[PDB]
Parts: structure tokens; C-alpha cells; sequence
């Protein structure tokens, strides 16, 4: 978890937001889409 960027844990993806991550983590629910992993 860097200063100018944060992780969702579930997508282990670094983002440049705060509230967008909180919301983006709550949007998590299965894959149900493409993407190899
Ligand atoms: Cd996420």
C-alpha cells in the first residue's frame, strides 16, 4: 500500500484514489466476465 496509490487486495491492483477503491472493493463479486486471471 504505497502513499500516492493503494491496493484493493481482491484485484491486488494499484490505484490513485481512496473513495474509488472503497467503492471498487464493494463492487467485487465473482469474475462473470473475460480476463485470463
Ligand atoms: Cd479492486
Amino acid at each position: 500500500w504505497p502513499p500516492r496509490s493503494y491496493t484493493c487486495s481482491f484485484c491486488k491492483r494499484e490505484f490513485r484514489s481512496a473513495q474509488a477503491l472503497g467503492g471498487h472493493m464493494n463492487v467485487h463479486r465473482r469474475d462473470r466476465a473475460r480476463l485470463r486471471l
